[PDB]
C-alpha cells in the first residue's frame, strides 16, 4: 500500500512539524525547517503541502526576509515537484487573536485579520493554491454574554464577502472553504458543525464560491456520523476540500493519524468519498504523539497514507462483492433511490393502494436485512472476506 | 411566576400524556384522555396543545371514530380557549416506519407516510395550526449500508416539495419546521443539528416554507451550544418554532422538565429569545419522569412554564442593569455589532493602520473582560443581584 | 470462525428475545418462547443462556405454572446440552421497581426486591448457575434530591451482604457480580463504573463472594477506555463474568452486537481477555436492532460470536509476530514489567543515578516508538499482517 | 459573599499564574512570581496555596537557588499568614516524563519520578503541608498496545508503596491524595475515575495512608455524576481533598473557575461537602481564560470563591426549609436511611409481608414526588425561595 502523487494525499506543515507542546507539556521535539519537511514528506509518496502563512514567514519578517522564505520553500517545491493545493491564515496563535480574527469584539483587531488573510491570499494563488480554507478556531466563546451570536454572523457574512470581492476584483480563481470545528481551544466555536457551515454559506453575496473543508475528527468531538455530514455536503456540491485524522470519541481534539480513532467511520467515509468521485486532496491534519522523536513522526504520517489505501481497497471490495449488492437489493437500497411519488402529486392522492388500500401489517412485517448487510460490511473490512 | 396563554406557553399531548413506558420498564401511569389533558393544561396556564395524528385518533380508527374523536377534542378546544398552533405527524411507532416514513428503504412505505401526513395537514388547517412539524425520529440508521444519505437527501427533499406543493395548491397558510435530533430511537437521525436542518432547507424548491424546530436536550445530545444553534436558526430568518426541555448531557434523551439539565443554558436561551423578539410557540417537549403519578405529572408540567418564566425576569434583569452594559461596553460588544469594513475593500487595503502600522503587541496587551461579565451573568442568574 | 460450545459463548434470553420496543416504538417482532430461543442458541454454537427471573416465569406465576415454566425449561436444556452459567433478578421492569430494589426509598419494596432475589437464587443454584449478576438498572436518581448515595451505598451494602449470608448459610457454591452501568434508565446509576464497583465490593462483610461484571457499552457510555477497566477488574482479581456487545460513543445504550461500535477497543479487549486467562464464559447482551425480522436476530446473534472468534485471532497473531516483540521491547514494555525499586527505598535514596547524576535530557530525548508499534496493531487487525 | 480564611479556600501557584499557553495559542500574560501570587491571593480572602516543586524551584535550579527560593516562598508565607496544606509533584511537564512518571515504561525515569516526589515531599513537610497530591497526567496511552495496564498498576503501586515506607520511616505525618482523570494530556489516563482510585488504594500495603482529590472538571469530562461519586468517597472514608472548578460537559479540560460549568451540580456537591461535614481545603484548581488580563485573572478567582458561598448558602437554604423536609418525606428519604433487614436474614424469609402478600399493585401505584422535591431544589437556587 504504497502512496503515489496522484493519491493526492497531503499534509499541513504544522502536522509533522508539531513539536508536541500540550497544554501540560513543553516541546519533545526540536522546529523542522519546512525545507526539511517538504522533501521528507515527497520522499514518503505526499502529493502537496499546505500552510498557514505563519509557518512559512515567521510573524513579523521584514519584507527581505519574507521573500527569502518564500524563495526557499518554492526551490523546495522546485526540487521536489510537490504542490502547494491549499493555504490558509493562522488567525489563532497570536495572543491578538485570543478573542478571535474575522469575529474579534475589537474591529481593529478584525480588521487586521482580514489585511493578514489577504496579504496570503496573494501569496497562496502565486504558489498555486486553489482552495484557500477558513478555521475560525479562535471564533466563539468561553461565556454566554461575550459573544453576540447574530453579530459574530454579520461579521462573519462581511468577512467573507469582502474576501470574495477581492478574489473576483483581482481575477483570481480560488475558491474558499470553511473549516468547522465545535470546540477547542474555544469553549464553544462559532459554525461547530458542517451543517452550520452549510447553512452560513448559503447567506453569502456570491454563495458559488465557498464550500467547507470538514475533519474527522471535529465532527466526531460533536458525537456526529462524520460519513453522513459528508454526504450532506456532498449533497450540496460543496466539498470542496476535506481534512483526515482520527479520534476517539467526545474529548479534546486528538489529531491522531487516520485510521485511528473510529475505524468503522473511517471505512465508511472513505467508501463515500470513493463512490462519490471526490477529486480535492486527501488533506491530513494530524499531530505525531509527543512521545515520538522524529522516527515517529514520519511513521505516524506513513500510517496516515497507509490506512486510507487499505481502507480504500476494503470499500471498493465490499461495493464490488456480489453478495453484496444483493443483500444492498434485500434492504432496498434501490428502492431508496426511486422517487417517492414522479407520477405527482394528484397521482399520489389519487392512489389508494398509498393510503386506503395500503397493508400496513404487511409492510410492517418486512425485514429490513440491514444486521446481515452490516455484517457483511464488518467481515471485508476485518479481511475475513 | 404564574403563566398566563399570552406566555404562549404550549404542551404536546403525548408530554403529559407519557405513560412511563421506557426500554426497560412497563408504564407506571394509565393512559390519559386528550380531553382530560387539554382540561389540565388549560388550568394550568397553558395557551395551547400539540399533537401528533396518532395522539388524537387512535391508529386505523374507522372514518367515524375519527369524526368523533375530532368533536370530542374540538369540544375540549372550545370549552377551554385552548388553540392548537403546531401539528405534526407520527411516522415513528408503528412498525411499518421502522425505517423510517419519508426515507424509508421500501417506497410504499414513503408514499404511506406522505399520505398519513397530508391527511393530518388537513386535518391540522382544519384545527388552525399555523405550524406543521416534521420530526424524522426514524429517518437514519444503525449501520453505515443500511442508508446512502445523498438518496435519502433526494428522498427526503422530495417529500418536503411534494408537502409544499400540496400546501400551495391548497391555498393553505401554513408553514413547515422541520426538528432536528442526532440520535435516538436511529443510531445516526438524518439532519442531526439545528445547522443540518438549515441547510437542507435551502435545497428546497419554496425554501421560504421551511424553517427549523430546534429542541433544547437534541443539540446537547450532541455537546453543542443550544443558545448558538438558536441564533444561527434566528440569523437565517428560520425559527419557526422551538422545543423546550432539559438534558443532563450527552445520553439518551432524558426529556426533563424545561430548567432542569444544564441551568446555564437555559438562561442564555431565554435571554436570546426575548432580546430577539421571537414570537412563536414555547412549546415543551418533555416526559415527566416515571417514577410520578398524576399529580407529579401536573406539578413537571407546571415547573417548564414556571422555569421559563423565571429565566425570563434573570434575563432582562441582567440586560438592563447599567453595569452589565458598561462591562458589555469594556468588552467591546458594541464594536462586534459594528461593520468591519464599511469603508470597502479598496480603503481596506489603502489603510496602513489595519496592518503596516498596526501596533500588533497594544492590541494583544488589552483585555476582553469577559470573566467580570460572566460573574454578572451569574449572579444575575442566582439572584445574587 | 464457527463457535463451538468450548468458546463459552452465552446469550441473555431477552438479547435475541426483545421484541423491539423501544421509547418511540412498539414492537417489531412476536415473542419468542424460551425453549425456542434455547433451541436456535444451541443450533448457533452457543454454550448457554442467561435468564431473569422473569424471562423465565412470567411474572405473578402460580407455583403450579412456575414448575410448569422450569419443567419446560429444564427439558430444552437437557435436550441440547446447553448450560445456565448465569443468573439475574428483574428488578426493573416492573413499575414496583420505578425508584430501584436493593435501594428504593420505600423500605417494603427493599424486602421485596431481597425476597425476589433469593427466590431465584434457589432456582439459579438448582439450575447450576455458578455466577448470580445484579445489575442496579432503577438504582439512581434523575435528580440530586431524590437520592441520598450515602444511604443507598449502606443500603445496597446491607442488601448484598444479606445475600452473602444467605448463600454460606444454605452452603451454595455461587459467586456475585456486579454490572454496572453509568445511566439509562435513570438519569445517573449508583455504581456508574467498573472502578466504583470495584471500590465498592472492598467494603462489602465478605468481600470474596463479589466481583464485577462489566459490559462494554455501559463504560463506553462514559467515554472510559473498556479494556483499561477490565485489565484493572483483572489486576484486583475481580472479573467474574462479562457482558460483550457494541457502542457507538456516549449516546444511549444501543446493544450493538459485539464487534459494532468501537472495532478497535474489541481487538484490544480481546487481546486482554485472551492473554490474561479470563476462563469465565463470554456472554453477549445486546440487542437485534428493530429493523430485523426473526432471520436477522440469528444473523445478529450469529455475528456476535464471528467477531469474537475473528478478533481473537488477530490478537493472537498481533501477540505472536516477532516484529511486534521487537517493536515492544523498542518502546520498553519489557522494561514496565521490572520493579522500578526492588533493591528497597533505602538503596533508592542512596542511587545517585537515580537523581543528582541522572541525564534528564538523554532520558527525553528517547522515542517511545508507540506510534510504529499501533500500525503494527492496526495492519495486524486489518488482515494487512 | 466575602471569603475568610476560615473558609479554607485554596488556590495552585499554577492557577492564577496560568500564562494562557493553549495548545493552540502563546502566553497572553507575563509570568507571576509566587511571592506576588501569594500576596494577591491573601487579599482575596484565600486560606492557602498550594504548589508543585516547579511552580516553586524552577526545573534544575542549584541547591543555592532553590534554598533562596523556598527562603522568599516562606517569607510571603509568613508575611501574609497563608498556609500550604497541599503540596505535590510536577511529573508532566518536562518532556523526560512524556510517557509518564511511576508508569514510565523506561524504569530509570520511574526511579527519577520517585526521587523528584520524595525530595518534594521532604519539602513538603518542612513548609507543613498535611496532604501530598500524585496527579499521574501523563500515566497512560494514545494507543493500545503502548501499556500493559495490570504492569502499569504494579508500578503504580509500587511506586505508592514507597512513598509510604518513606513517609512512615521519616515518621511523617502526611498523607497522600490520588487525583483522578479520564483523559487529557493522555488519550486515556490510568486510574480514569474517582473509583478507579478508590479500588486502587484498597490493594495498597497501608491503606490508610491514602485517598482521593477528585475534581469537578475531570469526573465531568466522563459524563459523570460529581456530587454521586463524591459521596462514594465519602462512604469509603476517602475524601481526603477535592479540586473545585467548572467544566462545559464531555470535552476538554476546561478549567473554568467554578460555579461555571453545570450550576446544578456544583449546588448539589456543596450541599453534599457541607452536609457531611467534609473538612479538607476548598482548593480551587481552574484557569483563567487567555482572553483576561491580570485583572481578569482575580476577577475569575474572586468569583470562584463567591460562587462556592452563594452555593454554600443556597443548599442550607434548601436543607432546612420545612417544606423540603416535609417533600424529602414524601418521597422517603427518611425510609431510604433505615436498614432494609435489621430484624436478620431468617425473619426476612419468614415474612410473608415481604412477598407471599405483598401487594405489588399498592406499592408500585404510590408516586415518589420527586419532581415536586426537585422544584423546590430549583427555587432555592435561583432564589425564588
Ligand atoms: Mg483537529
Ligand atoms: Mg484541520
Ligand atoms: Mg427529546
Ligand atoms: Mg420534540
Ligand atoms: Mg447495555
Ligand atoms: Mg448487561
Ligand atoms: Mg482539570
Ligand atoms: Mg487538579
Amino acid at each position: 500500500y504504497q502512496p503515489t502523487p496522484e493519491d493526492r494525499f497531503t499534509f499541513g506543515l504544522w502536522t509533522v512539524g508539531w513539536q508536541g507542546r500540550d497544554p501540560f507539556g513543553d516541546a519533545t521535539r526540536r522546529a523542522l525547517d519546512p525545507v526539511e519537511s517538504v522533501r521528507r514528506l515527497a520522499e514518503l509518496g505526499a502529493h502537496g503541502v499546505t500552510f498557514h502563512d505563519d509557518d512559512l514567514i515567521p510573524f513579523g519578517s521584514s519584507d527581505s526576509e519574507r521573500e527569502e522564505h518564500v524563495k526557499r520553500f518554492r526551490q523546495a517545491l522546485d526540487d521536489t515537484g510537490m504542490k502547494v493545493p491549499m493555504a490558509t491564515t493562522n488567525l489563532f496563535t497570536h495572543p491578538v487573536f485570543k478573542d478571535g480574527g474575522f469575529t474579534a469584539n475589537d474591529r481593529d483587531v478584525r480588521r487586521y485579520a482580514l489585511r493578514k488573510t489577504i496579504r496570503n491570499i496573494d501569496l497562496a494563488v502565486e504558489l498555486g493554491a486553489e482552495t484557500y480554507v477558513a478555521w475560525g478556531g479562535r471564533e466563539g466563546a468561553e461565556s454566554g454574554g461575550a459573544k453576540d451570536v447574530r453579530d459574530a454572523l454579520d461579521r462573519m457574512k462581511e468577512a467573507f464577502d469582502l474576501l470574495g470581492e477581492y478574489v473576483t476584483s483581482q481575477g483570481y480563481d480560488i475558491r474558499f472553504a470553511i473549516e468547522p470545528k465545535p470546540n477547542e481551544p474555544r469553549g464553544d466555536i462559532l459554525l461547530p458543525t458542517v451543517g452550520h457551515a452549510l447553512a452560513f454559506i448559503e447567506r453569502l453575496e456570491r454563495p458559488e464560491l465557498y464550500g467547507v473543508n470538514p475533519e474527522v475528527g471535529h465532527e466526531q468531538m460533536a458525537g456526529l456520523n462524520f460519513p453522513h455530514g459528508i454526504a450532506q455536503a456532498l449533497w450540496a456540491g460543496k466539498l470542496f476540500h476535506i481534512d483526515l485524522n482520527g479520534q476517539n470519541g467526545i474529548k479534546y481534539d486528538q489529531d491522531l493519524r487516520f485510521g485511528a480513532g473510529d475505524l468503522r467511520a473511517a471505512f465508511w467515509l472513505v467508501d463515500l468519498l470513493e463512490s462519490a468521485g471526490y477529486s480535492g486532496p486527501r488533506h491530513f491534519d494530524f499531530k505525531p504523539p509527543r512521545t515520538e522523536d522524529f522516527d515517529g513522526v514520519w511513521a505516524s504520517a506513513a500510517g496516515c497514507m497507509r490506512n486510507y489505501l487499505i481502507l480504500k481497497e476494503r470499500a471498493a471490495a465490499f461495493r464490488a462483492d456480489p453478495e453484496v449488492q444483493e443483500a444492498l437489493r434485500a434492504s432496498r437500497l434501490d428502492e431508496l433511490a426511486r422517487p417517492t411519488a414522479a407520477d405527482g402529486l394528484q397521482a399520489l392522492l389519487d392512489d389508494r393502494s398509498a393510503f386506503e388500500e395500503f397493508d400496513v401489517d404487511a409492510a410492517a412485517a418486512r425485514g429490513m436485512a440491514f444486521e446481515r448487510l452490516d455484517q457483511l460490511a464488518m467481515d471485508h473490512l476485518l479481511g475475513a472476506r
